[PDB]
């Protein structure tokens, strides 16, 4: 039988590239989305033409709020999604913790607050939530019924021991995103669930300013003077997946381009 | 002309040390506690007794929840009230030391958990976040020529998250969560001078709640000593810190764990 | 049809790295030190797959002068590397590998030790980056190769010290500091600079069973399949970056 | 009792400064020098009027090379350091790695020139640090329990910003990672004796107005001081259980990006 990843905020971009290169690799693949329906459901729609039910869409707030039905639970949301890949077809083999959200909360001057648990709840709480509902399932199943490839994988940020000013409550979130990463790795060694992180420097970076100005952040990258193709990024994470990599957990992999080498 | 000290989780142990150690170097505290009312008044009388009007005590739960007042009061409204406590009292603000923090299991393979969640990311993570940016606000809300000299901010994180505890994954995450913020603000906060650092102990004050020979297998794992720290060894670290020798040393973390995180199993 | 150095090539983790690469097309330059026998017959087997597609080059890698005026370290780094354009007119892989490694206690011979420890884990890399870099800045852009990887072999574990190590340790640390440096520098010329960190690999029950993921140490491939990643075009946005192949073994505390 | 303190490269700048802070503190100090006696000797003549013998200076090439005398060792070169605190105080409390070439080993484009250069900058950083370390250790396990210092302290002298290599400066980034792998390795063997191994990391100091403006605490380079000062901490019983940790003192330098 066929292998299961899920993919958190699988819609575009990064989470995108993830879904097509395990796809690529003949997972079938879960869809996470939040508000990108549309998008998502076009992916699926693709992957599902080159491979009849190889693709499903799911709907989940990943931030750290009650969700209206007693009120929903981040946690509960959590574990549905990975039921709904038990439900579909099984199993569950693969978790990539994608989905993110990236703004400013600057320290110097209900918006805000909202803002904690959006920024913690995607980049952290909801990992964590994910990872144990993810573990729970395959403690649950019978060891001659298991699969041999178990790989959780993390998007972290190369940069963020570099910080990105007035971005504190992302940077403290991707920190405990990488504590998750540890903290799972050796816990879920037992299991033989791998959980590493891949952290881009930048990539897929968007042209929403002055040419002149999105051509300086790029320039500073040492490597090619550019940031990275969304497929740089998912080429990693797929090898990371791979059986080839099967004796490396609790690692973060910089794929950057140099750019954390890098001073003012 | 008498500096200011928030230390939250001032009752006992290490932040009880922190508030003692900078209550010797001339600093009034305000010392915060959450459930521990009578060893916080304790030391609040023993310092006042050194030195008059030296010490006060403010109760909050650091947790990410709201609380009771009327509206429910949020985390950050608490922990704003905490800084504000200092500028009534006082008039300044000049070191914020986030002690405060739970610590237990919450185990990735086997209501308890949620409130779990919102105890150890609140404390160790949250109200810190809180507490800075309540404390800068401050800072820049005051003018340049009124502003204290030595402003430093330390947070309590942990020299062995690296290595992480079996079972510990929210706490370590917090952690994890502290560190950044000790980056993000020290970057942040630079241009107001205040210093941004992170003290974290390996094993201090080890309880023994275990057979003796397990409380003494674990402390025996530390290279030097073969023991676990005193409340000073650490305390007497995040003193030095805040003095005005240590200035130019902002955004990183001090190891105080007798080597242990070089260990290996 | 692209080549690769990999120095320390006879047996174990370069072995694998070697047949590795070769399993991917490379043309292989086998270093050996003292495994000539191992060397050639590792030769033997990957040039009966495919003629001309390994050759094997013998050099002391420790940081002393060898009988010929006195033949130094430097100059026979930059030998190896001209074997390979010599050769196959190209070098487009380095793999720092070849490692000594034992003891040299702070608490109770020793001077043969420093130039053995720190020339092959951290001097002779040096000099075998800077040679590689040398003939890819020789060569005019239009012949230059399209993917150039550098892997210096590093260590997972010490950063937790091995106890009586600490030559070797300091090694490893040079050799780190060498792979985020070099990185930075030979950007430009499109030369990638990363490290991959073993943790237990071939091990010659106790200190297995400390390994958190499957308690055991690793496999040859195990490790190499990670090196021959980081040399493929997909790996092409990753430079100055360490990889851990530890199976979680930094993670632990006594 | 008067405890001693061994501070290589100590006639100007921080090492100065660091031997100041330390005799400050109440230590006799010995003035490690290369090439600048006078600067030594007039520091020397400072301290010495402060407090009678309490400083002396002693001259070494820290370089990994073999000089006139048999031609001597930089170990034994660097064993006779340690031996002349004991000949003249007869003990060793502090030893402070501080002496350190630093210029250009750039990979891109005088073969005699860049082999000098390695064993210089190699040596100076690295390698005279762990023979220091040796002879600084094999002394204090020699000396009777009943006789030893309470407060045995070995301060590396790193750099904040190695992590993010100064372009073409390989040789020296290469070395300071080794001093950093030193400083882990001693402190994990040495605990044993209690003696503590820790490595302080500048950023930009003394600099001999683009540069200074990017380190985000204050827009400038420290002063000696503010580096020393930390060095001192370090030193003292009060971080006794400070071993195997490299404190940055960088203004926060680290923390930026290109
Ligand atoms: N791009 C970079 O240069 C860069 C750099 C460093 C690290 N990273 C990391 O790499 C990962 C992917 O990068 P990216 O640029 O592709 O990310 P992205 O486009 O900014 O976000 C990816 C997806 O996350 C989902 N998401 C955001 N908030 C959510 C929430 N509260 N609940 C549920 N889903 C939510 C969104 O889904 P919907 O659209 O469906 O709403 C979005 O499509 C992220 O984890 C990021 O932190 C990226
Ligand atoms: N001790 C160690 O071996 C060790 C090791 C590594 C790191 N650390 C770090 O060092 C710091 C102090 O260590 P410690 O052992 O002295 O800590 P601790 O005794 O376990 O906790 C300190 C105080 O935190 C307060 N606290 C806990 N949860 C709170 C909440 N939800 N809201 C408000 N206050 C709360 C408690 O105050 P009340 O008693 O008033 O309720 C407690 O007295 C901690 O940040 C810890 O993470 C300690
Ligand atoms: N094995 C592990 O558990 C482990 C753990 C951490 C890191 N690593 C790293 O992974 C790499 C390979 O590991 P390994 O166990 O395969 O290494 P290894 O067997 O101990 O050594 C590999 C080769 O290095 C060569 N070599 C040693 N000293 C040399 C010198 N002075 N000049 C020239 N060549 C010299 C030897 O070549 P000859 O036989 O021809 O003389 C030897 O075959 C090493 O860099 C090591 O540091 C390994
Ligand atoms: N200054 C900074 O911005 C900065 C930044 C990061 C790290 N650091 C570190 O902090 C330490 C001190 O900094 P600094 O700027 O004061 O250093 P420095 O002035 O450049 O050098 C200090 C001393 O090292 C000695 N020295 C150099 N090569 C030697 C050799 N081959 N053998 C014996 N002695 C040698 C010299 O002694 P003589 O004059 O007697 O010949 C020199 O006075 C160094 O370890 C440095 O790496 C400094
Ligand atoms: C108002 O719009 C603008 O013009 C601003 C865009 C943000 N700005 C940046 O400099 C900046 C810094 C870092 C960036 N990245 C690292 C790219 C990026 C893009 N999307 C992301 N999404 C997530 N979730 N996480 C990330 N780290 C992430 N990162 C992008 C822009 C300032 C200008
Ligand atoms: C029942 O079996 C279990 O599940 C194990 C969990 C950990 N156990 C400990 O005894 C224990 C006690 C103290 C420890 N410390 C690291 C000391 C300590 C004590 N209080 C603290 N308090 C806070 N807030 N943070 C800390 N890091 C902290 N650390 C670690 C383990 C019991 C064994
Ligand atoms: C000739 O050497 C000796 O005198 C022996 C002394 C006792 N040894 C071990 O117990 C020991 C400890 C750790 C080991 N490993 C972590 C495996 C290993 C084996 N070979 C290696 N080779 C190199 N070059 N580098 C390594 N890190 C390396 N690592 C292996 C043996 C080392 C071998
Ligand atoms: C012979 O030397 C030369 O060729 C010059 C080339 C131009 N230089 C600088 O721009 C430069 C760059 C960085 C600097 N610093 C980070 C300050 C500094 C000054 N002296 C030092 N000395 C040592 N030993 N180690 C250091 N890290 C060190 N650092 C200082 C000057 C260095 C001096």
């Amino acid at each position: 039988t066929v292998p299961v990843a899920l993919v958190t905020g699988a819609a575009k971009r990064l989470g995108r590239s993830i879904a097509e290169g395990l796809h690529a690799e003949g997972y079938a693949v879960c869809l996470h989305y939040h508000r990108s329906a549309a998008e998502a459901n076009a992916l699926s729609a693709t992957l599902n033409a080159r491979r009849p039910n190889s693709a499903i869409t799911v709907q989940a707030d990943l931030s750290n709020v009650a969700t209206a039905p007693a009120p929903v639970t981040l946690f509960t949301r959590c574990a549905e999604l990975v039921a709904a890949c038990y439900t579909h077809w099984g199993r569950c083999d693969v978790l990539v913790n994608n989905a993110s959200s990236f703004y400013p909360t600057p320290l110097l001057r209900e918006a805000m607050e909202t803002a904690t648990a959006d920024l913690f709840g995607s980049n952290a709480i909801a990992p964590y939530f994910l990872i144990k509902a993810f573990a729970h399932r395959v403690a649950g199943t019978p060891a001659k019924h298991r699969g041999t490839n178990y790989s959780i994988i993390n998007m972290v940020d190369a940069m963020t021991n570099q910080p990105l000013l007035g971005y504190t409550i992302y940077t403290m979130a991707k920190g405990a995103l990488e504590g998750l990463t540890r903290s799972a790795a050796l816990e879920l060694a037992p299991l033989q669930i791998r959980v590493n992180g891949v952290g881009p420097g930048l990539s897929v970076l968007v042209d929403d300013m002055p040419p002149a100005v999105w051509e300086g952040h790029r320039s500073k990258v040492p490597l090619y003077q550019r940031d990275s193709s969304a497929a740089e990024v998912s080429d990693v994470v797929i090898f990371l997946c791979s059986s080839k990599a099967k004796y490396i957990t609790g690692t973060c992999v910089k794929v950057d381009g140099g750019y954390s080498l890098t001073r003012a």
